[PDB]
């Protein structure tokens, strides 16, 4: 294991730079040469592959985004395209590849380990959405959670001034974790998530009852994987007329300096990926499960919602009580 | 279990209000009357005990500090003093007491459960220092971690401009967790913690070697439980002369709006404390252990440092490499 490469694929998340930094610094500590692959899997195809030195990752732990960049590569599904990637790695004597990203990213890394005997691959879970198996939390979730909390805490100021209900759309793709964690954190009176049956009438009834009880406005926090905020607004309006606004938080949730949890998790996972490569392992995604750093085969990963936490959030809502 | 009381004791931490809110809202959800005790155990003695309603905890989840206040009560060590406290609870028909704070707080709650058959007690771990058993993380740690990261990220700007080394003192009482997590997070080149043998000469040697290698300045992050920053500075100066400054971060680390991790953990623990009281349990501190919500007897609590994480942080330091 003398030479490794690292790339970031899929949507960027805060903490991906800390993960790259830990792969780089851990590899160099162990006298392994490290190559950066730029623009994700597109980099493998275009041969945008460059040796990194210790200084290449200075001034990065605190930075959001990915300094390696990410670009989509749907053509990686063709075995002939993959052969070109493999040869661009093998031309340089690369023996291990670390991929930081989501499921897609892991599928490419699974193909590479299957199609090149001489390359081991390891995946590190990077996404704001918390939707990757093999880990309880993904790199970027904590940061995005705190981004949403900050934004909604601001919205709450204006909601309170005007007794204005807000219907706020959070990211998460098909996962409700961001909406659940953030909604509990901001005291959202209603949280709409794809993992729970949607009953707009019920939500309207709760809101109307609140008003009867002198709760004049509320926050509805809506996971995009369920519906759009604008759809929620339209559906509610069938049942009740309240003074409301829609907010779509958008790509702000993807950015920013990573929190401590993300910088530490990213660092732990990046160093462990390098350790796994040295130990001769392949085709595994790393993670933290029950507060332990673990590795899971891509098979088992491919082949989480905390209903108890959702129950709690509802108990804490004054609308559940009214 | 018809009537419960709640108090905050020991140093305040961000998230204590979210914990009080969850105890209040969970109790009222279960048709239990809740009483706030103000100024910690002093409140029990002065009978500063007032019924809370649902609205008493509005506008609190996001707020730092404790709205119940905290005040020291070393006289609680006298059994005659404790009898007055118990009677102020029993006069009102209180059957359960939730204490949010540290070890001290838990010692009082242990005495109360021993000395009053009719009162069950449960402790919730609230401290920035992460130094309470029965939990992997305390309420406030995540917030304080992110406070330190923000402060040191700023210091790093000025350090970089001037090639100035900073020796920064973090809180934590006798626990190095804050310094470790924050130090890894900011790329501190040296972290000084009470759990590891202190070798100032060694640290000086690493710094001097860095300079030889063109690393002109660094950050030393020092847990107060080891030594003061000013002591570290003085001891280093025996061995090397560098252009340096000392920063003591201080009580800023205690304040601020809690992060999502703290608001969610506080909420989970507050609701679980109420559940334990309903279930007939006593003399237990709650926590999260291996990502599961648990309860531990005060005995077992009274009767954690991640050396692997420390090892990683050192591997990531360019000074460890130079
Ligand atoms: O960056 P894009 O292509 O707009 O995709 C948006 C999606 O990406 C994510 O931000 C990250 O996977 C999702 O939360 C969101 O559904
Ligand atoms: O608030 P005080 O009495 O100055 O005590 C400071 C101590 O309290 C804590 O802030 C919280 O326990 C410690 O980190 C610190 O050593």
């Amino acid at each position: 294991m003398k030479k490794i490469a690292v790339l970031t694929s899929g949507g960027d998340s805060p903490g991906m730079n800390a993960a790259v930094r830990a792969v780089v610094r851990t590899a160099i500590y162990n006298e392994i040469e490290v190559y950066g692959v730029y623009h994700g899997y597109q980099g493998l195809l275009n041969d945008d592959i460059h040796k990194l030195e210790l200084g290449s990752v200075g001034d990065t732990i605190q930075r959001g985004g990915t300094f390696l960049y990410s670009a989509r590569c749907p053509e990686f599904k063709e075995q002939e395209v993959r052969k070109v990637a493999i040869e661009n790695l093998r031309k340089r004597g690369i023996e291990g590849l670390v991929v930081i990203g989501g499921d897609g990213s892991y599928r490419g890394a699974q193909r590479i380990s299957e199609e090149c005997k001489e390359i081991q691959t390891i995946g590190i879970p990077g996404t704001i959405d918390n939707d990757i198996n093999g880990t309880d939390f993904t790199i970027g979730f904590d940061t995005a959670l705190n981004t949403i909390i900050g934004l909604v805490d601001k919205i709450r100021d204006t909601a309170s001034s005007h007794a204005r209900t807000f219907i706020i759309e959070a990211m998460g793709r098909d996962c409700g974790d961001l909406a659940l964690w953030a909604g509990l954190s901001v005291g959202a009176e209603t949280i709409v998530v794809p993992e729970v049956k949607t009953d707009i009438k019920e939500i309207a009834d709760k809101i109307e009852q609140g008003i009867k009880r002198g709760k004049k406005h509320s926050i509805v926090l809506v996971a995009e994987g369920c519906m759009t905020a604008q759809d929620c607004q339209k559906e509610l309006s069938q049942y009740i007329n309240v003074d409301n606004r829609v907010s779509v938080l958008g790509h702000v949730q993807r950015g920013g300096s990573p929190t401590g949890a993300d910088r530490v998790l990213a660092s732990r996972l990046g160093g462990y990926a390098v350790d796994l490569l040295m130990q001769g392992e392949t085709a595994k995604g790393v993670g933290i499960k029950n507060n332990k750093i673990v590795a899971t085969s891509f098979d088992e990963i491919f082949d989480k919602f905390d209903y108890s936490l959702y129950e709690l959030a509802n108990k804490l809502s004054i609308l559940e009580h009214h």
